[PDB]
DNA sequence: TTTT
DNA sequence: TTTT
DNA sequence: TTTT
DNA sequence: TTTT
């Protein structure tokens, strides 16, 4: 009876193990991780939105939004964190726009990085496939997916009707690469622009580019929107960035987060940590007068940020409790 | 119905993936032996565990090639030991001929 | 037997979003009449919103 | 005198000649004026008032997609010229809005 | 892609 | 893939 | 297998 | 034996 079924099941599993190896069955204790390994983005608001405190490993992630929304430099913070981990990462850009001086201002070591200038999209795909399987690379960044063009359209003249061609090939590409991506636990992000399609007055007028199966394969998708910018005195110095979670498999969606992005320096970490500390009750504020532990740290974001940057230990202690009380 | 092919299609990110998990949980309630294979290789065992399905009493699969997914599915169905068989993202399945081919080669149909 | 699944709407409690309304329409069957579409809510984490449909 | 003129009757020919010259790599600065004045040949073949909305954008996006790699290769200088069209329902934000699709500003450094 |  |  |  |  039941013993017969168990014996047959064991025989089948043994045959699978013989033909294929350990891949038949998960390890009953080793396959179970209490926490999913991930890579933090350098902004705890985004991490807590992710519900795992970092970008999941081995899973496709996509970002789309209006043009010139700082998504490009948003990727660089992830690059810097990967370099901090020592993880080998490479960057490929289809639009062929990159300012290594700009990225260096962001603190990312451009030297420990592999660049790519793929003239054709097919070569971008071939090199991405080759590197992912190398398993040596750990974070893989492709920018401006829409800028990618099939070679068939290149060989064609201007204005020829090659509609519905990039989608099939990109679908094939993800189909080929997702297994390897899982194998190496590598980090692959995608960048899309926004195209408002015909007859879209119902639902959301905005629509992503790059076919449709992308979002199906992507385990997590984030929307980025430019709402406002911070102006100090007369000149403008940074742009306020609003990112809203639009799809996830490990965390509840629609966990939108607010944060400021300052040019050159990058992420305005002090402001967000201050805001969440004061709103959660960790940091007391008598109305509009900022304070901490009954001490007049200062009034205004700049004074508190200066007070916090000189003492990284205090900031580290302050952020340590936040993730523990929120993420876990 | 038992012993009959059933198919589900719809727009991306429509919760079809987690829709299957309710069926998995009911099969586990029946005690029926079930296994899950995913061609897109996307699965959150924490997410499924939140759905109440016992992930432990389940056989996972991470088929690098579609042909291996098919061979393992055939082997298990004939084992007759498994009772519910789940394959996700059929479109994500790719013939090995296209894998051996370069990017953009015409392997239509 | 073939079933179509379509995302029509989602349920929002207060400000945050907590679940998605799922519309599934029968498109082919051999044992039952087709086009017997059904309405039901899907709540994240917990799963199927059984109480609502039974009510 | 030390300058090459062009009088492209159709926008497609303007694009083809621009692509040919950029790849020549001989030219060093490339100037195209009145991008909005560029018209797809499909609209030329069509009559007056026919609805060909959302056509120039796709082709110009394709054009930049093709040409940006060569532009990087030759370190050439490419400028674009746009007029201003105030779009519907723009009372919030900046009423002014550029022409020539949207991906232009994405590609423009 | 304004309009009085 | 917008457009005035 | 969409696309502006 | 379709495919976007
Ligand atoms: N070298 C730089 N010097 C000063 N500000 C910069 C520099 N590079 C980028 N920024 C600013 O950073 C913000 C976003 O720019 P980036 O992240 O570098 O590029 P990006 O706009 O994200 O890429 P896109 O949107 O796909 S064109 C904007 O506010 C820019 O003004
Ligand atoms: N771990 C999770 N935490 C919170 N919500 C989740 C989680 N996993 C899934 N969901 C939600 O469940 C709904 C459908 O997701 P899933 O069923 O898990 O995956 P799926 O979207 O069905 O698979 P696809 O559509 O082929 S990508 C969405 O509303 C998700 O936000």
């Amino acid at each position: 009876g039941d013993e017969n079924k168990k014996r047959a099941l064991a025989a089948a599993l043994g045959q699978i193990e013989r033909q294929f190896g350990k891949g038949a069955v998960m390890r009953m204790g080793d396959h179970e991780r209490q926490a999913i390994p991930a890579i933090s983005t350098g902004s705890l608001g985004l991490d807590i939105a992710l519900g795992i405190g970092g970008l999941p490993k081995g899973r496709i992630v996509e970002i789309y939004g209006p043009e010139s929304s700082g998504k490009t430099t948003l990727t660089l913070s992830v690059i810097a964190e990967a370099q901090k981990q020592g993880a080998t990462c490479a960057f490929v850009d289809a639009e062929h726009a990159l300012d290594p001086d700009y990225a260096g201002k962001l603190g990312v070591n451009v030297d420990d990085l592999l660049v790519s200038q793929p003239d054709t999209g097919e070569q971008a795909l071939e090199i991405t496939d080759m590197l992912v399987r190398s398993n040596a690379v750990d974070v893989i960044i492709v920018d401006s997916v829409a800028a990618l063009v099939p070679k068939a359209e290149i060989e064609g003249e201007m204005g020829d009707a090659h509609v519905g061609l990039q989608a099939r090939l990109m679908s094939q590409a993800l189909r080929k690469i997702t297994g390897n991506i899982k194998n190496a636990n590598c980090l692959v992000i995608f960048i899309n622009q926004i195209r408002m399609k015909i007859g879209v007055m119902f639902g959301n007028p905005e629509t992503t580019t790059g076919g449709n199966a992308l979002k199906f394969y992507a385990s997590v998708r984030l929307d980025i929107r430019r709402t406002g910018a911070v102006k100090e005195g007369d000149e403008v110095v940074g742009s306020e960035t609003r990112v809203k979670v639009v799809k996830n498999k490990v965390s509840p969606p629609f966990r939108q987060a607010e944060f400021q992005i300052l040019y050159g320096k990058g992420i305005y970490r002090t402001g967000e940590i201050i805001d969440l500390g004061v709103q959660l009750g960790l940091v007391e504020k008598s109305g509009a007068w900022y304070s901490y532990q009954g001490s007049k740290i200062g009034q205004g974001k700049a004074n508190a940020a200066k007070y916090l940057e000189d003492n990284p230990e205090i900031g580290s202690v302050l952020e340590k409790t936040i993730r523990d009380q929120l993420l876990a």
